[PDB]
């Protein structure tokens, strides 16, 4: 996250780390035993990290959980990243308590103009790179549709949006992929691409996750 803060530890309850070795990914718990993730987050030999803040420190509260099975979107595009999205279901099921707990799938989409909080471990340099250890959040707002496509013409499907500033400075950035966009208080969006980070009229992407709810029951009613 470039241009945010530091949100305080376990304030995000719902924000997972991915790790496979060391932090590559984050995520979002949305039952006891599912994540919803990016598709281009995939790895073999997950292991979802929740109740994090700093992820290079063993504080007390973290569960640590292999992955039993991720599914990438049946339609998932690497080239174009439409359809950026994934589950991971967890070996056993997470305690949920204060600092560990799911995040509602949205009913309906988001309105543009909607501040959303992004978070996550990546990088917070637009020029240059600095990970941090501890979680970093930002509230962006969903810009509009035709602002978005006028970003990246040619590039923006139905099931993308931006967030963020077009004037630069505020942005999530590598390493935040696969991670949360909460707006009002629902999961809205998955941290999934954008040219550079905080480059002045380059905002955020983010999957659409309201048009995956039927996709994600299904698939969770079967896994
Ligand atoms: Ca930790």
């Amino acid at each position: 996250i470039v241009g945010g803060y530091t949100c305080g530890a376990n304030t995000v309850p719902y924000q997972v780390s991915l790790n496979s070795g060391y932090h590559f990914c984050g995520g979002s718990l949305i039952n006891s035993q599912w994540v919803v993730s990016a598709a281009h987050c995939y790895k073999s030999g997950i292991q979802v990290r929740l109740g994090e803040d700093n992820i290079n420190v063993v504080e007390g509260n973290e569960q640590f959980i292999s992955a039993s099975k991720s599914i990438v979107h049946p339609s998932y595009n690497s080239n174009t990243l439409n359809n950026d999205i994934m589950l991971i279901k967890l070996k056993s099921a997470a305690s949920l308590n204060s600092r560990v707990a799911s995040i509602s799938l949205p009913t309906s989409c988001a309105s543009a103009g909607t501040q959303c909080l992004i978070s996550g471990w990546g990088n917070t340099k637009s020029s240059g790179t600095s990970y941090p250890d501890v979680l970093k959040c930002l509230k962006a707002p969903i810009l509009s549709d035709s602002s978005c496509k006028s970003a990246y013409p040619g590039q923006i499907t139905s099931n993308m949006f931006c967030a963020g500033y077009l004037e630069g400075g505020k942005d999530s950035c590598q390493g935040d992929s696969g991670g949360p966009v909460v707006c009002s208080g629902k999961l809205q969006g998955i941290v999934s691409w954008g040219s550079g980070c905080a480059q002045k009229n380059k905002p955020g992407v983010y999957t659409k996750v309201c048009n995956y709810v039927s996709w994600i029951k299904q698939t969770i009613a079967s896994n």
